[PDB]
């Protein structure tokens, strides 16, 4: 599976795919060959950093206080005060749009336990707990690549699907992307990429297109 195959795929994913009004999603699918997923070991659930994006920027969140809440401000996320954890554990229903409307939280370390009292029950099931920083974090560099990141999750199937940009990108672009999301397998595995089964790459309404 080299390059000139994934672009090939890409671009016929492009062509094929019907007209909408709105902009749509390149997805990645493979399906895994000769992996145990019985063994938990064997899993993937794993952030990738798009080198191009996402096409449209990940949302982020912050919980914290302080120096930590007033980098939020500046970098322009949604803030989520100490005071504000106890009051989302009372109304689920509004932390659950909160979860929805973001991609990650990023969260002050000496919140977790509130964190996870009050909202884990949330978050938690929605694989959006958040993510730990010391309270002294700069957290702009992380953020930005929170902005560009996608997670592969195959959980307990040889199988995964996952964004890789959008159709205002460039053809290369989505193709650098995918061999980031590829490079995760080829790292995981002993013997890589030879597990790759079968892969497509498809436009959200659009067929998928085999690589
Ligand atoms: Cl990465
Ligand atoms: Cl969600
Ligand atoms: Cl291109």
């Amino acid at each position: 599976m080299d390059r000139e195959a994934l672009l090939q795929a890409v671009k016929e994913a492009r062509e094929l795919a019907k007209p909408r009004n709105f902009t749509q999603s390149f997805e990645f699918i493979a399906t895994l060959k000769e992996i145990d997923m019985r063994k938990p070991e064997n899993r993937i659930k794993t952030e990738v950093v798009l080198p191009h994006g996402r096409g449209k920027e990940a949302k982020i969140a912050v919980i914290g206080t302080g120096d930590l809440a007033k980098q939020a401000e500046e970098l322009g996320l949604t803030v989520i005060r100490k005071e504000e954890i106890e009051e989302l554990g009372k109304n689920k229903r509004k932390l659950r749009k909160i979860a929805k409307a973001h991609d990650f939280f990023i969260a002050q370390a000496d919140l977790m336990p509130l964190i996870g009292r009050y909202m884990g029950v949330i978050l938690g099931p929605r694989g959006k707990m958040p993510k730990p920083v010391p309270a002294n974090a700069n957290i702009k560099p992380l953020v930005e690549r929170l902005k560009k990141t996608v997670v592969i999750n195959t959980r307990d199937k040889p199988y995964f699907q996952v964004l890789v940009g959008n159709e205002k990108m460039t053809d290369e672009q989505i193709v650098d992307n995918i061999e980031a999301v590829l490079n995760v397998v080829a790292k995981k595995y002993e013997k890589g990429l030879y597990h790759i089964k079968d892969a497509y790459v498809k436009l959200t309404m659009g067929p998928a297109v085999k690589v």
